């Protein structure tokens, strides 16, 4: 399992620095110890290995995979298109859209990690315990991914 893990961090890094580059709005939610099945339910099952070329073609624009999440669950991509809870927060930026929203969201009910690639900026953010990391850099992605998935 530990492989799968450093697997799935390499595709993330791959999947957004290959979205961020074309501004390609991306919205992954990896699940961990608290399950998010009710909303891997919300989006068109996939239950599909995991790899960055799998990710990106999933959130291609206007592509029938590409609104919504992506949760990641095990060591499958479970789902995509799937909905998540928008947070409510009044402190989260205004100019940061729903892909932002619903990855705090869904930090404040459950221990998730999620990736954000913003449309608008190429940025990449991640939400995790109801906060938010914005446009990290690469060294960043790869250090908070693999302390927060490698366990
Ligand atoms: C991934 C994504 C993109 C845009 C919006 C949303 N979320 C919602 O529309 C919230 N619903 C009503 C609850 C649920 N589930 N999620």
């Amino acid at each position: 399992i530990e492989r799968e893990q450093h697997h799935l961090i390499e595709s993330i890094e791959k999947s957004t620095q290959y979205m961020a580059k074309r501004r390609i709005g991306a919205l992954i939610s990896v699940a961990r110890d608290t399950g998010m099945d009710d909303y891997i339910e919300t989006g068109i099952p996939l239950n599909a290995k995991i790899s960055s070329q799998l990710l990106i073609n999933i959130f291609i624009p206007n592509t029938p995979l590409h609104d919504g999440a992506v949760i990641i669950k095990g060591n499958e991509i479970a789902s995509a298109a799937s909905y998540l809870p928008l947070s409510d927060s009044p402190f989260l930026s205004k100019e940061l859209g729903t892909r932002h929203r619903a990855a705090l969201g869904i930090s404040e009910v459950t221990d998730s990690i999620t990736i954000v690639v913003s449309e608008e900026t190429g940025g990449i953010s991640l939400t995790k315990g109801g906060e938010l990391f914005r446009d990290v850099s690469e060294e960043e992605l790869h250090k908070i991914l693999l302390k927060e998935l490698v366990t």
